[PDB]
């Protein structure tokens, strides 16, 4: 009966990220060619660099057995059908779970926490706006 | 690809931990256990605390996802769960002990008894001690 909240010790929580609606988020291969883009020397590194480092480490490791189960069903799993329903579970119900949390990872690295968590309300609250009064300009991420 | 070793920026790697054997390490619900025990209100936490409480609260919630997961497949469709505590289960155990252990006993502690137990271990019947070495604070 422990309930850790991924986001509690870099400021955020579940709720805060789920204001972000699906479409929002980057896919995972996007997401994962990125953070290898940008930090493969500091992820494969022995330095700790920041808890944000160590956090995406673990998440990015994380998905990968989820992917080498996925890879593991069928290759494994002999009926047909009920082998594509969990590849299909694993790749749009977690899936989403990840997409939040890489981005978050990646997102604060890139840009910084604060910047990133403004960002966040700021495009919750204006994609929620309506077309009719939404403005053309979405907020910017950037630094 | 890029190839990340989750003991890498604790001083440790996969292969090092794959020394012990897979029964020296506690089952998953027993390290759980301890981890609430000993830790839950540090995980629960709004601080980072240490490197290791970080990368111990994301492993407990990615093995979480797999039994989330796991729990999943069996209500939807009909095992699967076969894999899931067999070969996914010991990587866990691993992860879950190295860290816990981190915590509890301090990590260089840790190092030096997990290679003086895969050597004692090794050791035959016929000229192993009984007394296994010992871990403590
Ligand atoms: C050039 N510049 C300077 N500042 C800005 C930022 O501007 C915006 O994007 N404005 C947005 C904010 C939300 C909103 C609403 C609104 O009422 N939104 C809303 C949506 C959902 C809700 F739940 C609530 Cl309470 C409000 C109506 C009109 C708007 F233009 C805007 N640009
Ligand atoms: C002064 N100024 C004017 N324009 C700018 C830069 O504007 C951009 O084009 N910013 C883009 C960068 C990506 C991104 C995201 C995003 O979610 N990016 C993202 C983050 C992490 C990732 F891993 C990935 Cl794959 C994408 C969300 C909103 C954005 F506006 C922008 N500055
Ligand atoms: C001379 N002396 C001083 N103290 C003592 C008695 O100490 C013990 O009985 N040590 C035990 C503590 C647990 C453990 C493990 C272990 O790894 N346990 C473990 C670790 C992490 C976990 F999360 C869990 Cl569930 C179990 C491996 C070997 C051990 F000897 C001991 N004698």
């Amino acid at each position: 009966s422990m309930d850790i909240d991924p986001y509690k010790e870099f400021g955020a929580t579940v709720e805060l990220l789920s204001f972000l609606p699906s479409d929002f988020f980057p896919s995972v291969r996007d997401l994962l060619d990125t953070a290898a883009a940008l930090y493969r020397d500091a992820l494969e590194s022995p330095e700790h660099c920041s808890p944000h480092h160590t956090a995406l480490r673990q998440a990015i490791l994380c998905w990968g057995d989820l992917m080498t189960l996925a890879t593991w069903v069928g290759t494994n799993l002999e009926d047909p059908a009920s082998r594509d329903l969990v590849v299909s579970y694993v790749n749009t119900n977690v899936g989403l779970k990840f997409r939040q949390l890489l981005w978050f990872h990646i997102s604060c690295l890139t840009f910084g926490r604060e910047t990133v968590l403004e960002y966040l309300v700021s495009f919750g609250v204006w994609i929620r706006t309506p077309p009719a009064a939404r403005p053309p300009n979405a907020p910017i991420l950037s630094t």
